[PDB]
């Protein structure tokens, strides 16, 4: 696709190039245009390769004396827009607008230009590939430019300040998607000045097409200076004391007032890095600490014991399993059979069994309840993993009343899923808050890499070593007796935790030494390797990113806990303004001291 767009650049520059008309227009040759234009007759509503005019030509090119030439000899063709895809719908006042061009903007506003023209085309679409996004009215373009000039003399001739684009984006949701933020500020507070002034539906109040205000917009993509300028205007001053001052916040859209509607549940959801900046704010990082002091943290700990408590419930009755004897003397066919199966549905006979048996069913009024409570749809994995353990549960119970091969398979996974997730509860205890996001973050980036070298590098030393000893016998040294197994003790002595095959009585073959000091070398490398290719992570811009992602962590897990927990608990934050002067909303009291 992106070839096509350059296909057609080259192509235009060829129309341009071959009209005469057109390449009038691009050199301002005026001298051209008068010849072209009067003496021998040309057509001069020439469409273009990207149907365009010889005034849009003009106005690409800042040639306003070109673009004067035309339109006092077709003024038609200013109110004609690009009819090409990639431009559907743009003028020249666009044109003219976009590069400053306030002498061409204010002639071609004489001649009665739409402002309220849109383009359509392909190139303004808020797309990655598009290298800017300034919306589809003149006046969002010259509202993204920074011209102020052209801003309010767009507006004096008529423009709407309310004209969604597309995407259902205000001039001011726009602006927010800028890159220059200290700029954009002075320029955000132009337009609000020709706003219509009331109380109710203001400009600020417009929605997104994604149902976003513009204060809410900021907040999503990070834009601190934005948001920063809108806090001024719903921040109250109670008094000044010397160095202390009072201000009162109107946390309106801040808090989690509605379902969707708070900003708090955008920043914990939404991907941008940014955005876990914002909860650093002053008027968001003291509310969100308040709920994890109280009614947010202390209730994270009784649902961390509870947990732990039904975990140890579920390990008893693992370590209790139903017991039998082997019942059958198929231990001496293939004589390395050392199982004694335990496996009996007795009816009850219960000394103790009914003691297991109501673990049994905690366990599975547990798990039923955990799967009733996930499943009804940072904390990714130790979410995903209740329901896998919740899931196994289901299945070992299943296994039961059909007592299976595998009876111990799929509660073997319930037991390491079922502790390995108590220490999600591990973010919102201090020490090991960050370092559970450490461990986790790591998992991609650091595991995946020299695992798949340290498979590929066993799968030549292993099918080595079976080589070398399926010749010889599995009695005495027997590390490779089969391929699994030269597979997987290859991969133990990869991480030095087995022994290392040694038989000093008997004579190994002359290719095992060889091999394995290699192996004993090349394992150590890539085990180094991993280490201090690990210790990248170090750069004190990391010391944020360990310790400000782990209070993104509690801030989200303390959204988590407020929306499914009854309102009995957990009261509103801040101070409702009804009866006080401020009527009926939530109001925070802040007080700073400055130096
Ligand atoms: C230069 C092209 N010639 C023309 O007459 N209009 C085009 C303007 C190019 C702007 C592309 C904006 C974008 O990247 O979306
Ligand atoms: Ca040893």
């Amino acid at each position: 696709w992106a070839q096509s767009r350059d296909e057609q650049n080259l192509l235009q520059q060829k129309r341009i190039w071959e009209s005469p008309l057109l390449l009038a227009a691009k050199e301002n040759n005026v001298q051209a245009l008068y010849k072209l234009l009067k003496f021998e007759g040309c057509e001069v509503h020439q469409k273009g390769a990207m149907g365009e005019t010889a005034l849009h030509i003009a106005a690409l090119y800042d040639n306003n004396e070109a673009a004067q030439v035309l339109m006092e000899a077709a003024p038609e063709l200013v109110f004609e827009p690009m009819t090409s895809e990639l431009y559907e719908g743009q003028t020249a006042l666009h044109i003219a607008v976009i590069n400053q061009n306030v002498n061409l903007v204010r002639a071609l506003l004489a001649r009665g230009a739409s402002v309220s023209a849109r383009a359509t085309g392909s190139v303004f679409h808020y797309r990655p590939h598009n290298l800017i996004y300034y919306g589809e009215h003149p006046l969002s373009f010259a509202a993204c430019v920074g011209s102020e000039e052209i801003v309010r003399l767009l507006i004096e001739h008529g423009a709407d300040i309310r004209a969604q684009d597309s995407l259902g984006n205000t001039v001011l949701h726009i602006l927010i998607l800028q890159p220059n933020k200290t700029f954009a500020c002075q320029m955000y507070n132009l337009l609000l000045s020709y706003d219509g002034g009331d109380h109710l539906k203001s400009l600020e109040l417009v929605p997104n097409n994604q149902g976003l205000t513009p204060f809410k917009l900021a907040g999503v993509e990070g834009n601190i200076v934005m948001f920063q300028h809108l806090m001024q205007k719903r921040k109250h001053i109670q008094w000044t004391y010397g160095p202390l001052t009072s201000t009162l916040y109107d946390l309106t859209e801040i808090d989690s007032s509605g379902d969707d509607q708070s900003l708090l549940e955008l920043i914990v959801t939404t991907k941008k890095r940014e955005a876990r900046q914002i909860l650093d704010q002053t008027p968001v990082k003291e509310l969100v600490s308040l709920k994890w002091k109280r009614y947010g943290r202390p209730y994270f700990c009784v649902l961390g014991a509870i947990y732990v408590l039904y975990i140890i419930c579920f390990t008893m009755c693992c370590v209790y399993r139903p017991l039998k004897p082997r019942i059958t003397n198929r231990t001496n066919p293939r004589d390395n059979t050392l199982l004694q199966q335990k496996l009996l549905q007795e009816a009850y006979v219960t000394p103790k069994d009914d003691l297991r048996l109501v673990g049994e069913l905690v366990s599975i009024v547990g798990a039923v309840i955990i799967l009733l409570v996930e499943i009804p749809d940072l904390g990714g994995p130790f979410h995903v993993i209740i329901v896998t353990y919740a899931f196994m549960v289901l299945v070992t119970m299943v296994m039961r009343l059909t007592n299976s091969d595998g009876e111990v398979v799929p509660m073997s996974f319930a037991l390491v899923l079922g502790w390995c997730n108590v220490m999600y509860f591990a973010r919102g205890f201090q020490m090991l808050g960050p370092f559970t996001i450490m461990i986790q973050k790591m998992i991609f980036g650091d595991l995946m890499r020299f695992c798949w070298l340290m498979a590929v590098v066993i799968l030549g030393f292993a099918s080595a070593f079976y080589i070398i000893f399926q010749t010889e016998d599995p009695d005495e040294l027997g590390h490779f007796y089969d391929y699994p197994m030269a597979l997987f003790s290859t991969f133990e002595l990869f991480l030095t935790i087995i022994d290392g095959p040694a038989n000093y009585d008997v004579d190994l073959p002359f290719m095992y030494s060889i091999t394995y000091a290699a192996f004993a070398i090349i394992a150590t490398l890539l085990m180094l390797n991993l280490l201090i290719a690990m210790m990248g992570d170090t750069h004190w811009r990391v010391a944020h990113e360990r310790d400000e992602l782990w209070r993104a962590q509690v801030v989200a897990t303390t959204v988590m806990l407020e929306r499914k927990l009854p309102r009995c608990l957990w009261p509103r934050s801040g101070i409702c303004g009804r009866e006080y002067g401020l009527g009926d909303r939530w109001f925070l009291r802040v007080e700073d001291r400055q130096d």
